[PDB]
């Protein structure tokens, strides 16, 4: 599923991401834009041999099991393919754990490099308040 921007904002809000660990909703929409281009099916193999999965590009070395990543810890206790669903629930539940770790949203490289320090409110322009 390729989400509309405001559609994803609504879905993320429904799941309580707005202001989760202090990160306003625009941060989460911005992250998803630059991590997956709002595409739940997005997968990207990493140089390290892990793969990033879904709307928020959750990694197979630490967070989910994809059956092919050496050193997999599976801290979210989920198959990585579950993170590709049109239903973002599993991705959100795992993101909540991820963002609760020491570095916060800095774990998402696209957030750190493209969203952090910018006017992230722009990413929810037009979306129901
Ligand atoms: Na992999």
């Amino acid at each position: 599923k390729v989400f509309g921007r405001c559609e994803l904002a609504a879905a993320m809000k429904r799941h309580g991401l707005d202001n989760y660990r202090g990160y306003s909703l625009g941060n989460w929409v911005c992250a998803a834009k630059f991590e997956s281009n709002f595409n739940t099916q997005a997968t990207n193999r990493n140089t390290d041999g892990s793969t990033d999965y879904g709307i928020l590009q959750i990694n197979s070395r630490w967070w989910c099991n994809d059956g092919r990543t050496p050193g997999s810890r599976n801290l979210c206790n989920i198959p990585c393919s579950a993170l590709l669903s049109s239903d973002i629930t599993a991705s959100v539940n795992c993101a909540k754990k991820i963002v609760s770790d020491g570095n916060g949203m800095n774990a998402w490289v696209a957030w750190r490099n493209r969203c952090k320090g910018t006017d992230v409110q722009a990413w929810i322009r037009g979306c129901r308040l």
